[PDB]
């Protein structure tokens, strides 16, 4: 019994924002007037003019191999 | 018995924003006025200009090889 | 019995912000104004002109190989 | 004056013999029997049963680019 | 005056015998006999059953690239 | 003046015998048998079963890069 496998495999993830060139994302000018308001509970709040982001939760890699001989 | 199974495979995810040239994404000019506003619960509030974003929660990558051999 | 497998292969992630040239990202002018206003709960507040963020909470990478061989 | 030309073109050449599956050829049986032969000037002699052979003199690749901006 | 440009090009040459799967090339039996044979100049002799050869003298690759700005 | 030119281009070449899986070129029995043979000048004689061969006179790699500036 002769037994040579050969694994070469390239098991790969490009996950993102990646090999863009020259980007110019503007936020403009935002203004926010908040004038006599009542919260009468939790409150979260975002006021920006740019968000650029990657979040990447996955992306994720996994190889099983698994070799069995028997006589 | 001879055995001598070869893999070259090439296993790949490419995913979100990549290879892109010269994005230019203009956010306009954003205002919010907010007078008198009564909130009686939970808020939650986002006031932008411009959001760029990848996700990704998935993009995965999966390989499941196996060799098994009896006498 | 000869037993002499050959694992090459190659596991990989690239995950996030990578590879980009010239990215120019521009936050606009923020102006928030508050006046009398009440909050009777917890509140949690984010002002800013620009978010540059990479999370990957993913690109995890897993392996697992086996060789039994019995007689 | 704004100048930003992008360049991300592919100059390729695939020369020879390549990519190819389960190519078997065989050479024949190859009997030369010679007997009282006179040569009076030079001589090259080649003998033989299979010949695979790639030459690619050419195959070759140039790219030239030229970037002339004046004031 | 700006000037920012960028090359992503990939300039590439692939010679010779390559990405092939299973080639078994079969030279044959050969026998020379040469009896009484009289040569009178240079002699070159090549005997065989199997000849295997990329020879690539050729692919070369040559990239020239300028970038003159002047004022 | 503001000047950037960015090059992130590849140069390559991949010559020869590369990437081949499973070739197993067999030479034949050879059998080369001489008698009374007379030779007045220079002889080279090879003789053999199997000839494997990669030259790769070429496969040579030039990249000229320039970058004048001028006030």
């Amino acid at each position: 019994i002769v037994y040579k496998p050969v694994d070469l495999s390239k098991v790969t993830s490009k996950c993102g924002s990646l090999g863009n060139i020259h980007h110019k994302p503007g936020g403009g000018q935002v203004e926010v007037k908040s004038e006599k308001l009542d919260f009468k509970d939790r409150v979260q709040s975002k006021i920006g003019s740019l968000d650029n982001i990657t979040h990447v939760p996955g992306g994720g890699n996994k190889k099983i191999e698994t070799h069995k001989l028997t006589f």
